[PDB]
């Protein structure tokens, strides 16, 4: 699947799994459509998003619920979620693949295109 | 000052100088106002921001305009910008501290309250 997503937990040392994760589109107008959503697997993964050309170029965001993340350990957690807005489209069909590194108070995103 | 932002660039190891910043406090209505902007100074941070009771309790949002930085560099970035979004005042007016460490690819924001 041409969109990947992968969330870690630093103060476990585990995927972090059962995370929600929305995917807005950019529309037409100014504003963001719902374009695909899911929830991290045991393997903090998410695979089943979107298909080939579906997804099309276009300035793309992925909302990761972290604040229900945290409470469910029992932390108290700094931001109201983890978002990552990306541009799809160079010249061709790539393979994106966000990440995610979660502590209370602090994350890290990264993409690897392929 | 109750709200700080500090920048750093990873790939060249110095402060990120002249980013521009947007802070919007989410509003009465399920949308964003624009509550302050500046950009980076010298040394990567911006101070000016807002005030004692000015700055309130809700809900806010900081966006840094990382695309252009890296643009300006002769790079081409992955992310169109870097959102912080957090709740702020509740048990205490805080004094919070944001800090980002950019990469083309990838960046990590970490919180400081106090």
């Amino acid at each position: 699947c041409p969109l990947m997503v992968k969330v870690l937990d630093a103060v476990r040392g585990s995927p972090a799994i059962n995370v929600a994760v929305h995917v807005f589109r950019k529309a037409a107008d100014d504003t963001w459509e719902p374009f695909a959503s899911g929830k991290t697997s045991e393997s903090g993964e998410l695979h089943g998003l979107t298909t080939e050309e579906q997804f099309v170029e276009g300035i793309y965001k992925v909302e990761i619920d972290t604040k229900s993340y945290w409470k469910a350990l029992g932390i108290s957690p700094f931001h109201e979620h983890a978002e990552v807005v990306f541009t799809a489209n160079d010249s061709g069909p790539r393979r994106y693949t966000i990440a995610a590194l979660l502590s209370p108070y602090s994350y890290s995103t990264t993409a690897v295109v392929t």
